[PDB]
């Protein structure tokens, strides 16, 4: 039915509603953190997609939390993307750029200088990020207590956003997500349980949504809300940061505010309890640009949701990673190729660009 119409985002239109949810799948070049023609084929592959949503890519050095996660911020980074949306843009597809900072969830030997890393407060991720051994394959390891930013380094971190996203539309990127999910920098600000700052950055609801909005508002600037996006996971525990007491609420002041701007899309990642649909309907009438939803998708429940007009598109995660023609399958109902969850992270070819389409 729907799930194969055409879909305005923005700046761009989708082919239809399938989306290629960001993966981050550490096989970047480091030194450098830079993106490779591997990679260049694993988005190629996917850009039957009616959008591709890039893995999380560092806006700064200091952004980097996982050895092999791909930068926007230097001249190496975005000649190797220019070449990589080019790729897409050939096959006629569409790609975004997620730009994230990890704060906590990094570790201090990736850091500059082996700096500790920053967050709101000073306080454990208490989970594991990704890093690379001798041999650089990917290992996990316990994450470095933060640094507490310092009120007046605000404004380079919300500049960092801005010049990244003037890196995006440099590479050639047709939209920007911004990542505002799973406990990382921006989220580690919206959330209680992370944010113990008493400055204008903490306490209230209102004081802990000021940096992503002022975010947002840098980088409207900066280029267009047709351009922006932004992924939220407001209701539940990520990663081990949960969305404070009253989750539901919060949600819909930041979803209100986020209206405000006129952005292109809304990225609900969910997945634990379910949304209820009176809450899925809060939001729909607070928000007026795209609602994407993710997180243990189904072509079902995507089909679903779309025609009861509660979200627009849905992005699948694992289901990309192993079955590049995702939008062909699922209209033709074949069955979908295995996952390789063992090669989800680091290494080559194998488990990434190798998985047939029908
Ligand atoms: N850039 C990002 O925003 C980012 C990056 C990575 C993951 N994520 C999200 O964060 C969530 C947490 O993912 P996670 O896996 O890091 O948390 P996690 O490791 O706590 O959960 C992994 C679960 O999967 C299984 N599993 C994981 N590794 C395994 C292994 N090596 N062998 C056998 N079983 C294994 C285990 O049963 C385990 O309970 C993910 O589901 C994903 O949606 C986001
Ligand atoms: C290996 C892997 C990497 C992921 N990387 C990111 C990421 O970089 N940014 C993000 O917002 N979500 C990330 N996610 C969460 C996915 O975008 C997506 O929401 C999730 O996989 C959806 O569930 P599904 O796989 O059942 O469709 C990742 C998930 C997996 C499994």
């Amino acid at each position: 039915e729907k799930l194969f119409t055409p879909l305005k985002v923005g700046a761009v239109t989708a082919p239809n509603r399938v989306f290629m949810a960001p993966l981050t799948r550490l096989r970047s070049i480091e030194p450098g953190d830079i993106p490779t023609p591997l990679m260049g084929e694993y988005y190629r592959q996917r850009a039957s997609a009616g959008l591709i949503i890039s893995e999380a890519t560092q806006i700064s050095a200091q952004a980097k939390g996982y050895a092999g996660a791909p930068g926007l911020h230097s001249p190496e980074q975005i000649a190797a993307w220019k070449k990589i949306t080019a790729g897409v843009h050939a096959e006629d597809g569409r790609i975004a750029v997620q730009l994230w900072h990890t704060g906590r969830i990094s570790h201090s030997s990736i850091q500059p200088g082996g700096q500790a890393p920053v967050s709101a407060s000073a306080l454990n991720a208490n989970t594991r990020t990704s890093l690379r051994d001798e041999n650089g394959n990917a290992i996990r390891v316990d994450t470095t207590t933060p640094r507490a930013l310092e009120l007046d380094e605000i404004p380079g971190i919300v500049n960092d956003f801005r010049q990244a996203v003037a890196n995006a539309r440099e590479a050639g990127f047709d939209l920007v997500e911004l990542h505002s999910a799973h406990g990382y920098l921006l989220h580690q600000f919206l959330s209680p349980s992370s944010n113990q700052r008493t400055d204008q950055y903490g306490g209230s609801v209102e004081n802990r949504a000021r940096l992503v909005l002022e975010v947002v508002d840098a980088v409207c600037n900066e280029w267009s809300a047709d351009r922006i996006g932004i992924r939220v996971s407001p209701i539940g525990t990520f990663q081990n940061v949960d969305n404070g007491p009253n989750e539901e609420a919060d949600a819909l002041y930041l979803i209100e505010e986020l209206a405000k701007r006129g952005i292109a899309y809304l990225h609900m990642s969910e997945t634990g309890k379910p949304y209820s649909e009176a809450f899925r309907q809060k939001v729909r009438e607070r928000f007026h640009g795209v609602i994407i939803g993710a997180g243990a998708y189904t072509a079902e429940k995507a089909e679903d949701l779309i025609g009861k007009g509660l979200i627009d598109a849905v992005a699948f995660g694992r289901d990309y990673i192993a079955n590049p023609d995702l939008v062909a399958r699922l209209q033709k109902k074949a069955e979908l190729n295995p996952q390789r969850p063992e090669s989800f992270y680091g290494g080559g070819a194998e488990g990434y660009t190798d998985y047939p389409s029908l």
